[PDB]
């Protein structure tokens, strides 16, 4: 469970497509630890494109 | 008897034949003690290696 809050005034991405490596196609990237039945974790990144 | 707890993230050793002088032919190495009949202690040691 997570929370976000937001500007209306964010312009649209100017990278029509979408790519992990860049920092351009998405308005903002966020991310989240998971954990594992073994117990190593994981990390799960969100990413908003307006 | 003896219990050890080992761990998933442990990478794989570098050296790939066996060495007890190369500390990363091993992932670890645990030691204990038994007696003869004479009464003298004996170490042995026992290596882990994912």
């Amino acid at each position: 469970s997570m929370q976000i809050n937001l500007n209306s005034t964010d312009p649209v991405p100017s990278k029509t497509p979408f790519s992990v490596s860049d920092a351009d196609s998405y308005n903002k990237k966020g991310t989240v630890t998971v954990y594992d039945s073994q117990g190593n974790a994981h990390d799960m990144n969100v990413y908003f494109v307006k």
